[PDB]
């Protein structure tokens, strides 16, 4: 298992418009296109992210090459954010593979927030910071992906998609 089969578990693949959980347009492997209510301003987003007229539909190539941006600017993201890569640093493999998955679905910026949740994964504190990362409204939000994510960083293993 590797970050990108985790994250096509987690998100799907689709290759027309939908809207995700929150309601946003969104198209391939969770590529967020606009938080927009207009599917007029969504297909716009979409032929400027492909370089095509697509009419707000895409191929299977197109939703892969999408996703191959997507898990490296994650990645880049925390690399250079100085909350998160202390964090990064400090994990081994799998657990790395945790904190991209939540920072490609929520962003820099909203996994940054998790003051006290990335505190205790640095000292490895793994059964508490599993317990405090359900006391968010991802959690209650999304609480399957959550709950596979947190077993992630409370085990190390990839378990929870061992399933799936």
């Amino acid at each position: 298992m590797n970050i990108f089969e985790m994250l096509r578990i987690d998100e799907g693949l689709r290759l027309e418009i939908y809207k995700d959980t929150e309601g946003y347009y969104t198209i391939g492997i969770g590529h967020l296109l606009t938080k927009s209510p207009s599917l007029n301003a969504a297909k716009s987003e979409l032929d400027k992210a492909i370089g095509r007229n697509c009419n707000g539909v895409i191929t299977k190539d197109e939703a892969e090459k999408l996703f191959n941006q997507d898990v490296d600017a994650a990645v880049r993201g925390i690399l250079r954010n100085a909350k998160l890569k202390p964090v990064y640093d400090s994990l081994d493999a799998v657990r790395r593979c945790a904190l991209i998955n939540m920072v490609f679905q929520m962003g820099e910026t909203g996994v940054a927030g998790f003051t006290n949740s990335l505190r205790m994964l640095q000292q490895k504190r793994w059964d508490e910071a599993a317990v405090n990362l359900a006391k968010s409204r991802w959690y209650n939000q999304t609480p399957n992906r959550a709950k596979r994510v947190i077993t992630t960083f409370r085990t190390g293993t990839w378990d929870a998609y061992k399933n799936l």
